[PDB]
């Protein structure tokens, strides 16, 4: 749960970052407030595989299947059902953490 671009800059990651409100938005990327403090928002910031969450979830519909035939600046991508959808926040890692 710590894997914001934002960071490299200096800023800090924002928690929960698929329900937060980007008040902002430049050639930088998505910023908000949340919990009062300042974070990019990074769907994809290192988190668990639980399925919690999903990509694609700020235009298209989720996918459900970890083939991810194309990836963007926003995470992976895939199609089925004929439609856009986003690679599940599931269909990333198998090990979230969770080292055996």
């Amino acid at each position: 749960a710590m894997a914001c671009w934002a960071q490299s800059q200096g800023y800090n990651c924002c928690n929960n970052p698929s329900s937060t409100k980007v008040e902002y938005t430049d050639a930088s990327g998505q910023w908000g407030v949340q919990n009062g403090q300042w974070c990019g928002i990074d769907y994809s910031y290192g988190q668990n595989q639980g399925n919690e969450s999903c990509t694609g979830n700020g235009s298209y519909p989720c996918c459900n299947t970890c083939q991810a035939t194309y990836t963007d600046g926003d995470g992976d991508w895939a199609f089925e059902n004929g439609n856009w959808c986003g690679i599940k926040n599931s269909c990333k890692q198998q090990p979230q953490n969770n080292n055996q």
